[PDB]
């Protein structure tokens, strides 16, 4: 086989390889039209899903894709990063916040994964994978309505998701620091599992140990021309689960998300 | 995992252990309803394509799944040669060829193909593998006036399948006689591979040698619970083409279509 899209993918990671020879540090401002060249990739509606794996799971793309994925994930990081700073320091915090790049993706997002669920108010929710702009958390209290427990494994990205939080004057979300392993501590009716959350493996194990039967669980993925993004969860990460539903995404929305319950 | 229709799935193979190795001598009216059965799960639209390969790809499953696609096949075939014999026969040839069990099937499947394949009225198609019952090929005539040669390796069924397109007066329908290399000698817009002409492998790098990199190709193949009814084309079977768009079916249609050309 012979996909145009492998020569304009190598082409991209050749620059971003180029940018990261000179630069540890992201600058956010200017990736911006990397950013849309390779969303315009991952957004192309007319890939169906098992011609996306002919063209990126190719042996021949794994270079490039590495890299494409290692920017993705840095550039989502940095703009949580920068964003919450700017939460914090705000006079208009919510304004602030909804000019986050990706903001109105997660209303998009969460409203798939509300009904995916059935999230009712006042029902318990943990969040794995908080970040430093823990917008999926504060979303299930200010929309929904959940009582919610964020989970954040690096201590100071905790700390800064805790102020954000607290500048936007949202209540019921709490965040615990620690790894998936504080499940075990806590009474919860659904459990989310963060996009970029990992090891997936270890993180499905663990809360493989810690939930039941009857707890709602969803976990979001990339699927399709979507996958250029970030590796997928793949079936072997939930052995010991079943898929009960799947909402996949349209217009910008990235993420895949799906229902799964510990068997048996 | 443990998902409803493992055991499901497991239930019916028992039930066709006894033919195994004899399903050509199945009474093809009798075991209708093992064919609903199966294809209840096969249909079952709340089955995403991750879970259906989940439950396909187990090796725990492959017994099974042996017996079911031995059933499928040798169901298909029978109940083609019956109709065949039957519309030859006919003094209403057209009303007998309607009556057949799957053609509100093949009018929503060739649909689907003639948009994805742009099919123009009065374009040159070829077919490989008609069987005795070259409904396809007919259809291409008589819905969407295509000029069709019907390939067909084995003289018998050949034979057969002409006395179908003359009994129903069709147009612009011939048969030849051969295997897939006789496109050689061929000049045509569209090819088309039956859903089961055999083997994949050899059938596709002869393609490969005869088309142009212009020649929409389609070929037919199975995906997710559907899978459970005959081996998808795998990626080795195709290797020297591109995708270009697949169409995805619904209702009762079992094939998925895929358009490829070849490369470059
Ligand atoms: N931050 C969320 C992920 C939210 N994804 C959104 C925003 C855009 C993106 O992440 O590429 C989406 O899918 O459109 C998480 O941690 O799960
Ligand atoms: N006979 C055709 C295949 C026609 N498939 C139809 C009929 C049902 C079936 O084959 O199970 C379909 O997908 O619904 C061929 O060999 O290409
Ligand atoms: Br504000
Ligand atoms: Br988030
Ligand atoms: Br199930
Ligand atoms: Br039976
Ligand atoms: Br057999
Ligand atoms: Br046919």
């Amino acid at each position: 086989s012979c996909y145009i899209y492998w020569d304009k993918i190598k082409r991209i990671a050749s620059r971003l390889e180029g940018m990261n020879y000179h630069f540890d540090e992201m600058d956010t401002s200017g990736v911006m039209p990397l950013l849309d060249e390779i969303e315009e990739i991952a957004h192309d509606s007319t890939i169906d899903f098992e011609s996306a794996k002919h063209i990126l799971d190719d042996a021949e793309m794994n270079h490039a894709l590495s890299l494409i994925r290692k920017f993705y994930v840095n550039l989502g990081m940095k703009l949580q990063m920068e964003k919450a700073q700017e939460v914090i320091e705000s006079d208009s915090p919510w304004e602030t916040l909804r000019s986050f790049y990706f903001y109105p993706r997660y209303l998009e997002l969460l409203k798939n994964e509300a009904a995916l669920g059935r999230f009712r108010r006042g029902e318990r929710a943990v969040f794995i994978g908080g970040g430093p702009l823990p917008l999926t958390g504060i979303l299930l209290s200010h929309v929904y309505g959940m009582r919610v427990n964020v989970v954040e494994i690096e201590p100071d990205i905790a700390e800064l998701s805790r102020k954000v939080i607290e500048g936007l004057g949202v209540d019921g979300v709490n965040v615990i620091t620690g790894d998936e392993t504080v499940i075990d501590g806590l009474e919860f009716d659904v459990l989310m599992v963060a996009a970029l959350a990992e090891p997936k493996r270890r993180v499905f194990r663990n809360i493989h140990r810690y939930v039941d039967t009857e707890t709602r669980i969803i976990y979001r993925t990339y699927t399709g021309m979507r996958a250029i993004l970030y590796a997928p969860v793949s079936d072997d990460d939930i052995t010991g689960f079943r898929r009960a539903g799947v909402v996949l995404p349209s217009g910008k929305v990235n993420n895949t998300s799906v229902l799964v319950f510990k068997c048996p």
